[PDB]
C-alpha cells in the first residue's frame, strides 16, 4: 500500500495471460472491415426494408465523397430534401460512425466495397471535392485521373502488376492521399508529408492488399478506367505519379 | 448463395449519370449559413439570460472587427475586464470558432447578421482596424470609405443596381478585401491579387446575392451610409476606388 | 421575436457612440507595455522588501529565458528549492503571465526590460534554451550570435541604422523568432512560416520602435554585444545570417 | 530616478557563467517519478473502487499497441473498448504527449509498471508497431521480445561489469531506431546515428534512474531471461549490439 517500488516489482509476479491479453487488443486493436461483409449488408438491409438498394448505394457514395463520412452531421447542414433522404440511409442501413467495429456500415465502407462506381462516379464529381481536379492537375504536372482521387482507388491497384506498376499507383494514389488527409483532419497538416502517410499507409496497405478482387478483376477494372492499356501499360500522367511523388 | 464480388464487379456498369449525380450533389450540398438563423439565436439566447442582446451584438461586432473571428484565442490578450466579457459572450451565445455548421454562431456572422450596425461602427474605430482607414486611403487616391471596410459589406451590396454600379461597389470593396484577406491569412503575403481575389470570391458571392435583405432594403442601406445618394447615384471614391481594383487584378 | 429581418435592419438607428465604442476597445485591444514601467515597478516592489532588486532581475531572465513565461506551471516542474524561490518573486513582484495589465509584471516583460543583461546571459546558457545555438548554427550557416536568440533582442534594434543594417538585424532575429513561437505554441508548429511570423510581427515592431532606448543607447548595446563593430558595420556572421531569413 | 540609465546599467551587471549556470540547475524540470505515478495509479484506482492493478495492465496493453495519444485513439476501436479506455481516461486523468510530472501517461505507467510490460511483450509482438519478425529479421537472430518498448530502458544497470550494460543498452537501440521511426515518421528519412539521438536524452534518464535498484534490476534481468543467474548476457544480446554499433555511429 505504501512502498511504491516494492509494489511495482510485485507486478513481476502478477499474471500476464495471453487470452485475456489478446482479447483486450482484440476489443482495443482497429479492425478492418470485410468488403464482402460490407455488400452482403447493404443488400440484405436494403432489400429488407425497401427498397432499390442499388441506387442507395450510388447515393451513399456520392453523400461520401462530397460530405465525408459522418452522416449525421451533414444533415445539419444541407436542404430539406437533401436531409430527408439520408435519413432514409441511416435508418435503412444503419449508418453509424468512423472505423467502429467490423459488421457495421459507414459511407467511407461502402466506397470501398463498391468502389468500381466509386471511379465511374469520380469524372462527374471532380470540383465539389474537397480537393479539386484542377488543383491537382496544376499540382501535378499534367491532368490527373479523377478516378484515383479518393481513397477507394486503393481497393484496386495490383502491386503484383509488373514493372511496379502497381507500385506506381500506389505513388500517385498518395500524392492524392496526402491532400485528403488534411481534411478529414484540419490538422494533421503538413507534418512533412511523411506523418501524413503513415496517417493512410496501414489502411491502405490494407486495401491495396485486400483479395475481395482478384488480380484479373484489378486488370479489368483498371483498363476500363483507362489507368492502364491492355498491354498492362499505364498512361504517362501516371509516370509523372511518381518520381513527384517521391520529394515529400 | 450470391456472389458479393461479381455483385460488386457488376457496379463497374451500373450507371453513372453526370446530370443525375450532379443532381444529387444539389440536394445534399451545405447551405451556408443564414442571417436571418443568427439574428433569432442571439436574440433567444440573450433574452434567456435575461441579457441586454443588443448591447451584446454591438459588442460582439466591435470584438469582431478589433480581433477577428477566434475568441478563445483571444482573450489573453487583452484586458481583465475584456477578457471577462469575453467570456461571457462565449457562454451566452455558445460561440465558436472559424467556420463551422450553420447553425453555429461567430463573431463573423454577428457581424454580417447585423451588418447595419457594423457599417455604421466601422466610422469609428478604423485606425484599430487591422488595415487602417489611412492605409487605405492611401492605397486609394482618395478616402477609401469607411463603411465598406470589412467583409460583411458584401450583404448589402446590391448586384442589380442599374449602370453597373453593382459591380463597381464589389470591386471598390474588392480593393480593401484583398488587404483585409492578406492581412489574415498571411499565405497570401506573398501572392499577386488577382490570386487573391480568387481567394474569397464565393463567399463574397454568396453576400451579395443572399435573400436576406431586399433590394430595396438594401439601398435603403446604401444610401444611409453615404455609399450611394437619394438617386442611386455612386459617392465619387467608388469609381476611383473599383478602378485601382481593376488595375491590381485584371481586366 | 417575430422578424429577424425588421430587427436587423432595425440597427441602423441603434447607437454608435464612439466613446462607449473605444471603451470596449480598449478593453478589448491588446494594450502592451511600457519598458521603463517595469522598470520602475520591479524596484520599489522589491524595494518595498528587504529585497535585492538587482538580483531578481537576473534570476527572473534566466527562468524566463529557459523556463518560459508562465510562472504557476513553472513551481510544478521543478525542485524544491527552485520552486521557493520562484515563490518569493511572484509574491514580491506579483507575477502574472496574462492577463498582463500595463502595470503588469510578466517574466518575459522583464526580460524586454531588461534586455541590456539579458543579451549577457544569453551567452552562458545557449543549449539551455528551447532553441540551442547548436540546433541555429544549424539553419544558419555560421555561428549564429546567441545574444539575438530571445525576442527580447527586437528591444535594441535601431532600424534607423544607416544601410539598413537596422532592417537586417530584424530579419536574423526572425529566423530564430520563427523557432520560438512554435514552441511557446505547438499549434503553430503545423503553420506555414509566414502565418507564425506574423504571429510575432505586431509586438516585434513595438518593441523595436520603443523609445525606451534612444539611437544612441542602441548603438552602445550592439557594438558592446559584438554586433557591430564601430563603423556600426556589423559582422559577417550576420549578413550571411538573416540572408537566409527569406524563402519562409 | 532613471529608469532607461538603471537599465542600461545592466549592461555591466555582472553575467557569471557559473553563477548563471547555477540557476539553471536549480530551475530545471526534473522529469517524471515513477514513484509517484505508482502512488497517482493506486490511489486514483482505490477512490473509484476499481482494479487498479488490472487496470495498469490493461492501460498497458493499450500503449503497447495502439500509442500514447489515448482520446484520440478511441475513433478506430471498437466500443466495447473505446468505453473501456474513456473509463481509463476518466479514472486517472490521463493526458497524451509529455506533459507535467505530476500528471500520469500511458507511457508513464508502462514505465512504473515495466516489470509487468516486460513480461506482456512477449504475448503480443506481433501486434507491435514493429513486430517480432521484423525485429528478427533485422537481428539476425531472435530478438528479445522482453526489449521491445522504451520503458526497458528503465531495467537497464549500466554499471554492470565487462560493459554488459554498455552492451545491453546498445541492443536495446536496435529495437528503438525502429521504432522511433515509427513514432516519429519525421525521421525514417534519418539516418540510423541521426536517429538515435532523438532518444538518447531520454533512455539515458530511463537508465540512470534511482527507482529501481542495482539489485532489483539484476533481479529483472535474470527473471526475464536477459541475464543468467552469473550476470552472463544472452548471446543474443551480443549480436544486437553489434549490429547496432553497425548501423550506427558505432
Amino acid at each position: 500500500e505504501d512502498n511504491y517500488r516494492t509494489i511495482a516489482l510485485a507486478f513481476l509476479d502478477e499474471s500476464a495471460d495471453s487470452t485475456t491479453i489478446n482479447a483486450w487488443v482484440n476489443e482495443f486493436a482497429y479492425q478492418g472491415f470485410d468488403p464482402k461483409r460490407i455488400v452482403q449488408l447493404v443488400k440484405e438491409r436494403g432489400t429488407a426494408k425497401g427498397r432499390d438498394w442499388k441506387k442507395d448505394v450510388k447515393m451513399m457514395i456520392v453523400l461520401n465523397l462530397v460530405d465525408g463520412n459522418e452522416p449525421e452531421s451533414m444533415m445539419k447542414e444541407m436542404s430539406e430534401k437533401g436531409a430527408a433522404i439520408v435519413t432514409q440511409l441511416i435508418s435503412t442501413y444503419q449508418l453509424k460512425e468512423g472505423n467502429p467495429g467490423r459488421d457495421t456500415i459507414t459511407l467511407s465502407r461502402v466506397s470501398a466495397a463498391f468502389v468500381p462506381w466509386t471511379v465511374q462516379a469520380l469524372k462527374t464529381l471532380s470540383e465539389s471535392l474537397p480537393v479539386t481536379g484542377t488543383t491537382m492537375d496544376s499540382i501535378a504536372g499534367t491532368t490527373y485521373p479523377r478516378c484515383m482521387m479518393h481513397p477507394s482507388f486503393a481497393g484496386i491497384i495490383d502491386l503484383e502488376l509488373p514493372n511496379n506498376t502497381g507500385a506506381m499507383l500506389a505513388d500517385a494514389h498518395g500524392l492524392f492521399m496526402l491532400e485528403f488527409s488534411k481534411t478529414i483532419n484540419p490538422s494533421l497538416r503538413t507534418k512533412q508529408p511523411n506523418e501524413i502517410a503513415a496517417t493512410f499507409e496501414k489502411p491502405n496497405m490494407a486495401a491495396m492488399t485486400g483479395r475481395f478482387f482478384t488480380r484479373d478483376d484489378k486488370k479489368k477494372l483498371l483498363i476500363a478506367i483507362g489507368v492502364l492499356n491492355e498491354d498492362l501499360v499505364p498512361n504517362p500522367a501516371i509516370e509523372k505519379c511518381a518520381e513527384k511523388y517521391k520529394a515529400k
